[PDB]
This record gives C-alpha cells, structure tokens and sequence, in this order.
C-alpha cells in the first residue's frame, strides 16, 4: 500500500498515514479504542516502521 | 497514539489507518510514491503491526 498524505493551507502542514487492510483489522479486532506505540527498526536492512498495539 | 478511523456505516464497512509523525515521515523522506508492505508480528507477547518500505 501507498501512505495516504493529507494536507491543509499552511504548507508544511501535511499529515501522513498507512491503511489497515479491511480484514487484516477485523482479524486483529481492532477498535477506536486501541494505543499503539510506533517504533522505527530494520526488517531485511529495509526500513519499517512496527506498531505495537500497547491499549485494548 | 490511537487508530485514525475514518468513515463507516457500522458493519465493518470501516477503515482503519496508522499515522506516521510529519517528522519521522519528512526523515525516511517518505512520498507519495512509496511501498510498503504490511507484515503483522509479536513484539513483548503484543501484536505488531510492521510496514516495511518495499519502494521508494
């Protein structure tokens, strides 16, 4: 998937966000209510960033 | 951080989305053009959910 970038008047404003697949996010129950912490690692010496689901 | 979710009707017809802070984004330099590929582990015995950059 492609990051979804949104943007208002300001420049430099922008915000960015990745999707959770439909089923991927009804496999893993997830709700509003869920935290996540965001850590940045390596997989394959690739960059990638891992959510952690820490909250509900 | 919670889950950005948007619209729905209620039925699972939602969409769930994971932001990326404007700062670590502007410092993996990621654009609209990237590719990520979604990946879903165990980090401290909790479900993560790991985007690996796949294209620039």
């Amino acid at each position: 998937m492609k990051p979804y970038i949104r943007r208002g008047g300001r420049p430099g404003d922008e915000t960015y966000y990745l999707n959770i697949p439909r089923d991927i996010a009804k496999a893993l129950g997830i709700t509003k209510e869920d935290e996540f912490m965001l850590s940045v690692e390596t997989k394959d010496g690739e960059i990638t960033l891992c959510y952690k689901r820490v909250k509900k």
